[PDB]
Protein backbone atom coordinates (compact mmCIF):
# COMPACT_ATOMS: atom_id res chain seq x y z
CA UNK A 1 0.00 0.00 0.00
CA UNK A 2 0.79 3.56 -0.78
CA UNK A 3 0.97 3.88 3.35
CA UNK A 4 3.40 1.19 3.86
CA UNK A 5 5.61 3.03 1.40
CA UNK A 6 5.22 6.07 3.22
CA UNK A 7 6.47 3.87 6.42
CA UNK A 8 9.56 3.15 4.84
CA UNK A 9 10.14 6.15 3.01
CA UNK A 10 10.28 7.65 6.96
CA UNK A 11 12.72 4.97 7.76
CA UNK A 12 14.91 5.36 5.60
CA UNK A 13 15.25 9.71 6.46
CA UNK A 14 15.61 8.54 9.98
CA UNK A 15 18.62 6.10 8.97
CA UNK A 16 20.49 8.56 7.02
CA UNK A 17 20.14 11.23 9.32
CA UNK A 18 21.36 8.68 12.56
CA UNK A 19 24.10 7.33 9.92
CA UNK A 20 25.36 11.03 9.18
CA UNK A 21 25.58 12.05 12.71
CA UNK A 22 27.54 8.73 12.85
CA UNK A 23 30.47 10.07 9.92
CA UNK A 24 30.92 13.68 11.31
CA UNK A 25 32.46 12.41 15.05
CA UNK A 26 35.89 12.55 14.66
CA UNK A 27 36.33 9.63 16.49
CA UNK A 28 34.91 7.07 13.86
CA UNK A 29 36.94 8.55 11.00
CA UNK A 30 38.63 4.65 10.73
CA UNK A 31 35.32 3.20 10.02
CA UNK A 32 33.94 5.92 7.24
CA UNK A 33 35.23 4.03 3.77
CA UNK A 34 36.00 0.71 3.19
CA UNK A 35 39.51 -0.82 4.23
CA UNK A 36 42.17 0.48 0.79
CA UNK A 37 43.00 -3.01 0.30
CA UNK A 38 46.75 -1.92 -1.02
CA UNK A 39 47.60 -0.34 2.31
CA UNK A 40 46.03 -3.75 4.03
CA UNK A 41 46.48 -6.70 2.06
CA UNK A 42 45.50 -9.62 4.78
CA UNK A 43 42.15 -7.64 5.78
CA UNK A 44 40.04 -9.26 3.04
CA UNK A 45 41.89 -12.81 3.67
CA UNK A 46 40.91 -12.41 7.81
CA UNK A 47 37.41 -10.58 7.35
CA UNK A 48 34.77 -12.34 5.55
CA UNK A 49 32.10 -9.59 4.98
CA UNK A 50 33.69 -6.07 5.20
CA UNK A 51 31.37 -3.12 6.29
CA UNK A 52 31.51 0.78 7.17
CA UNK A 53 29.17 4.14 7.01
CA UNK A 54 29.94 4.80 3.68
CA UNK A 55 28.84 1.58 2.06
CA UNK A 56 25.99 1.87 4.92
CA UNK A 57 24.46 4.92 3.19
CA UNK A 58 24.40 3.22 0.00
CA UNK A 59 22.39 0.37 1.35
CA UNK A 60 19.78 2.76 2.71
CA UNK A 61 19.33 4.31 -1.07
CA UNK A 62 19.67 0.89 -2.10
CA UNK A 63 15.90 -0.11 0.38
CA UNK A 64 18.19 -3.03 1.65
CA UNK A 65 16.93 -2.19 5.10
CA UNK A 66 13.30 -2.65 5.95
CA UNK A 67 13.41 -2.22 10.02
CA UNK A 68 15.84 -0.65 12.73
CA UNK A 69 17.05 -4.14 13.56
CA UNK A 70 18.29 -5.10 10.04
CA UNK A 71 20.28 -1.74 9.92
CA UNK A 72 22.00 -2.46 13.71
CA UNK A 73 23.13 -5.93 12.26
CA UNK A 74 25.38 -3.84 10.13
CA UNK A 75 26.37 -1.18 12.74
CA UNK A 76 27.17 -4.52 15.05
CA UNK A 77 29.10 -5.82 11.72
CA UNK A 78 31.70 -2.80 11.63
CA UNK A 79 32.34 -3.06 15.50
CA UNK A 80 32.63 -7.12 15.61
CA UNK A 81 34.96 -6.99 12.50
CA UNK A 82 37.21 -4.10 14.37
CA UNK A 83 37.52 -6.18 18.07
CA UNK A 84 38.47 -9.42 15.23
CA UNK A 85 41.23 -8.02 13.05
CA UNK A 86 42.69 -5.70 16.04
CA UNK A 87 42.32 -8.40 18.98
CA UNK A 88 46.27 -7.11 20.80
CA UNK A 89 47.88 -5.24 23.73
CA UNK A 90 49.54 -2.55 21.67
CA UNK A 91 47.89 0.79 22.04
CA UNK A 92 47.30 1.18 18.39
CA UNK A 93 45.27 -1.62 18.74
CA UNK A 94 43.48 -0.87 21.84
CA UNK A 95 42.79 2.70 20.66
CA UNK A 96 40.70 1.18 17.62
CA UNK A 97 38.80 -1.20 19.79
CA UNK A 98 38.13 1.62 22.16
CA UNK A 99 36.42 3.65 19.04
CA UNK A 100 34.62 0.52 17.91
CA UNK A 101 32.62 0.29 20.97
CA UNK A 102 31.69 4.11 21.24
CA UNK A 103 30.50 3.58 17.40
CA UNK A 104 28.23 1.05 18.73
CA UNK A 105 27.32 2.17 21.75
CA UNK A 106 26.63 5.68 20.40
CA UNK A 107 24.55 4.11 17.56
CA UNK A 108 22.41 2.10 20.40
CA UNK A 109 21.53 5.39 22.50
CA UNK A 110 20.14 7.72 19.43
CA UNK A 111 18.06 4.77 18.97
CA UNK A 112 17.33 4.16 22.48
CA UNK A 113 16.12 8.11 22.54
CA UNK A 114 14.92 8.65 18.86
CA UNK A 115 13.15 6.07 17.49
CA UNK A 116 9.65 5.27 18.43
CA UNK A 117 8.70 1.69 19.60
CA UNK A 118 5.38 1.64 17.67
CA UNK A 119 6.83 2.91 14.60
CA UNK A 120 9.66 -0.21 14.73
CA UNK A 121 7.02 -2.84 15.59
CA UNK A 122 4.95 -1.46 12.26
CA UNK A 123 8.32 -1.91 10.15
CA UNK A 124 8.97 -5.53 11.28
CA UNK A 125 5.00 -6.32 10.68
CA UNK A 126 4.88 -5.06 7.32
CA UNK A 127 8.10 -6.99 6.50
CA UNK A 128 6.47 -10.41 8.12
CA UNK A 129 3.88 -9.60 5.58
CA UNK A 130 5.67 -10.12 2.83
C1 LIG B 1 48.42 -1.26 8.06
C2 LIG B 1 47.71 -0.32 9.03
N1 LIG B 1 46.33 -0.83 9.37
C3 LIG B 1 45.31 -0.07 8.95
O1 LIG B 1 45.40 0.96 8.26
N2 LIG B 1 44.02 -0.47 9.34
C4 LIG B 1 43.02 0.53 9.30
C5 LIG B 1 41.69 0.15 9.57
N3 LIG B 1 41.48 -1.07 10.30
C6 LIG B 1 40.22 -1.45 10.63
C7 LIG B 1 39.01 -0.62 10.25
O2 LIG B 1 40.12 -2.51 11.27
C8 LIG B 1 42.63 -1.91 10.73
C9 LIG B 1 43.81 -1.75 9.95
Amino acid sequence: SMQEEDTFRELRIFLRNVTHRLAIDKRFRVFTKPVDPDEVPDYRTVIKEPMDLSSVISKIDLHKYLTVKDYLRDIDLICSNALEYNPDRDPGDRLIRHRACALRDTAYAIIKEELDEDFEQLCEEIQESR
